[PDB]
């Protein structure tokens, strides 16, 4: 369950929010693999309901109609020549899976699906599948409207709907049996793993029944016994009945309270400042390292719909979130994801979004492709923030000092810090109001490195800044309080 199964070397998964099988494919081959990405987080690749009101949200893909892989991403055909040709250039695909419910019982019966499946939410009935009233949890719930009110309560919190949508019956082997039949179809296929959605409205014990039923992965690109990669959605930020260590025994889970926190403090909020980061990790009470999935932000709280706030960092805020992802992807702490987005118009009214349903960039509903720009930018309001040569570098730092240590930590006692993994790498930081000049030691062998942050290595020279380390490992950095990007990095593949 815990391990990755990317090729070795590689050690980030790049969640490509609701980009398009084709648009993936090609994004593989031209610059996942030369770039050292790990894998690809895609949306749910199956059936669901198609909302005009508001038009197509992106939130309309939570809502299952069927297991048919078919969706405004692309056909099944389009999708298993994703995963063949990702696989053939050693990234891997883990796929986002929807199987804690179905749709919202709201929701008119029809065919208002991606792939014109008739379903008919008031009765309970999905044909597709099939489902019936036999598959859902409304006898078991024993909340009086039938959804979740109260989180105190753990098992409302797994038996009811969440915000309306139909829960389906885990504990069920037919139902159990036609999720795994979904599951291996996609393991057979190639895919190298799941996030499953929604996992703490699931009990721990459900959950693993389902993966027992998983097969290994494909024999084809994978050793023998693999087993697919799984990590649950658990929010869990303190203060419920029910924690994320309950779902260890299933696999990792994502890690909130690493995002939440990173943004207080590089927002500098409520007393927070850079130097308390020395202990980062577990010692902030975050999950063990070896069971957590880490990232700044999510599809879902980088527009306020999931736990974290306002102090989450995003592309929004350009400057500080480059940090803050540098930060870390410097850092040994967990299994890290990068996100990768779009551009909605923002419109805040009393504090709130009222544009957090806008879904990707579209023609009449149908998804635009990604083009790729003269500079290796996106259009079409792509905002692909893993080809920022920011984030980029800082993935293929981790790749390099993938392994080492944490040492060699230095700070002001305020915002200004620094540390190494091992000798293969260091990072320097400077978010105090005034600029930063010292020589500190790095720890890493004597010669000249390009700064990844500011400039890249490009045969033989540096096209940004360059440090200087010498015989005793020590080195001087300049970052003023004014700089674009006030952090540097170098790593051993950036020596000249
Ligand atoms: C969103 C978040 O809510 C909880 O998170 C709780 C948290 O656990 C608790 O501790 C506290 O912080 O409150 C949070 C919000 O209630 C869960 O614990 C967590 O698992 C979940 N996150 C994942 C799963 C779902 C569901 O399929 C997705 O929802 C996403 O899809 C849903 C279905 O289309 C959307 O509902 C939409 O459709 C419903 C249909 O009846 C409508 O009633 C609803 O008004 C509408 O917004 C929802 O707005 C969106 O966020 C989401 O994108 C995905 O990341
Ligand atoms: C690096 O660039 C300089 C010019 O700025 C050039 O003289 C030098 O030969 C280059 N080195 C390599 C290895 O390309
Ligand atoms: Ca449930
Ligand atoms: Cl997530």
């Amino acid at each position: 369950q815990y391990s990755p199964n990317t090729q070795q070397g590689r050690t980030s998964i790049v969640h490509l929010f609701e980009w398009r099988w084709v648009d993936i494919a090609l994004e593989c081959e031209r610059y996942l693999a030369p770039k050292g990405f790990g894998g690809v987080q895609v949306s749910p690749p199956n059936e669901n309901v198609a909302i005009y009101n508001p038009f197509r949200p992106w939130w309309e893909r939570y809502q299952p109609v069927s297991y048919k892989l078919c969706t405004r991403s692309g056909n099944e055909d389009e999708f298993r020549n994703m995963v063949t040709r990702c696989n053939n250039v050693g990234v891997r695909i883990y796929v986002d899976a929807v199987i804690n419910h179905m749709c919202g019982n709201a929701v008119s019966a029809g065919t208002s699906s991606t792939c014109g499946s008739y379903f008919n939410p008031g009765s309970r009935d999905f044909p597709a599948v099939p489902y019936s009233g036999w598959d859902f949890n409304d006898g078991k719930c024993k909340t009086g409207s039938g959804d979740i009110e109260n989180y105190n309560d753990a098992t409302q919190v797994r038996d009811c709907r969440l915000t309306g949508l139909l829960d389906l019956a885990l504990e069920k082997d037919y139902v159990r049996s036609k999720i795994a039949e979904y599951m291996n179809h996609l393991i057979d296929i190639g895919v190298a793993g799941f996030r499953l959605d929604a996992s703490k409205h699931m009990w721990p014990g459900d959950i693993k029944a389902i993966l027992d039923k998983l097969h290994n992965l494909n024999s084809n690109w994978f050793p023998a016994g693999s087993k697919p990669f799984i990590y649950q959605e658990v929010i869990d930020l303190g203060g419920e009945p029910i924690k994320s260590s309950d779902y260890f025994g299933n696999g990792r889970v994502t890690e909130f309270k690493y995002g939440a926190k990173l943004g207080t403090v590089i927002r500098k909020w409520n007393g927070e400042k850079m130097s308390y980061l020395k202990n980062w990790g577990e010692g902030w009470g975050f999950v063990p390292s070896d069971r957590a999935l880490v990232f700044v932000d999510s599809h879902d709280n980088q527009r306020g719909h999931g736990a974290g706030g306002a102090s989450i960092l995003t592309f929004w805020d350009a400057r500080l979130y480059k940090m803050a992802v540098g930060f870390m992807l410097a850092h040994p702490y967990g299994f890290t994801r990068v996100m990768s987005s779009y551009r909605w118009p923002r419109q805040f009214q009393n504090g709130n979004d009222v544009n957090d349903w806008v879904g990707p960039p579209n023609n009449n509903g149908v998804i635009k492709e990604v083009t790729i720009n003269p500079d290796t930018t996106c259009g079409n309001d792509w905002v692909c923030e893993h080809r920022w040569r920011q984030i980029r570098n800082m993935v293929i730092f981790r790749n390099v000092v993938d392994g080492q240590p944490f040492t060699n930590w230095y700070d002001n006692g305020s915002n200004q810090v620094a540390f190494g993994r091992g000798n293969r790498g260091f990072i320097v930081f400077n978010n105090d109001d005034w600029s930063f000049s010292l020589t500190l030691q790095t720890g890493l062998p004597a010669g000249t490195y390009c700064d990844v942050i500011s400039g890249d290595k490009i045969n033989g020279n540096c096209t940004g800044i360059k440090i200087y380390v010498s015989d005793d490992g020590k080195a001087h950095f300049s970052i003023s309080n004014s700089a674009e990007d006030p952090f540097i990095a170098i790593h051993a593949e950036s020596k000249l």
